[PDB]
């Protein structure tokens, strides 16, 4: 097993996966690492098993169809993993916790949004369809672009959105296009 957390790359109190070498802090894993369960398989392993059970699930899909899917267990898992893939990037620190807005020449967004809120919303089964989760994720970066205007800090939103989008296309097997 690895000696650092797969998500935040720090050591500490780690839980080790039984079917791959990854390790996690308790609340870095999504869902939070489960109390008992021996053996325990991490989210990377669980996502791999889905693909292996249904190889055809990797054929291309239309985003419109993906977004309308109900949040049954497999889609819940895939959103959890996509969220985890965003937290894996260190630049997600900017978007994790509840923002506040007081900048000359800018007004705060009408609907603030942040990663820990999406995390809670997933944990509490508040999204009925994939679209709900994706909309809140995209709102995080859209709010940031709008607020920071021409400050070069806007680029952090572009960068972390790019990570989200690449992973969304990968996890949900979106049809590749030019
Ligand atoms: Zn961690
Ligand atoms: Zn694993
Ligand atoms: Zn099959």
């Amino acid at each position: 097993n690895s000696n650092i957390c797969e998500v935040c790359n720090k050591w500490g109190r780690l839980f080790c996966c039984d079917t791959c070498p990854r390790s996690f802090h308790e609340h870095c894993h999504i869902p939070s690492v489960e109390a008992n369960k021996n053996p325990w398989s991490c989210i990377f392993c669980r996502i791999k098993t889905i693909q292996e059970r249904c190889p055809e699930s990797q054929s291309g899909h239309q985003e419109s169809e993906v977004l309308m899917r109900q949040m049954l267990p497999e889609e819940q898992l895939k959103c959890e993993f996509l969220l985890l893939k965003v937290y894996c990037d260190s630049k997600s620190c900017f978007f994790a916790s509840e923002p506040y807005y007081n900048r000359e020449g800018s007004q705060g967004p009408q609907k603030p949004m942040w990663l820990n809120k999406v995390k809670t919303s997933l944990n509490e089964q508040m999204y009925t369809r994939v679209e709900g989760f994706v909309q809140d994720m995209r709102l995080i970066f859209h709010n940031h672009k709008e607020f920071y205007r021409e400050d070069k800090f806007t680029r952090l939103g572009i960068q972390v959105q790019d990570i989200f989008e690449k992973n969304f296309r990968n996890i949900f097997a979106i049809q590749e296009t030019s």
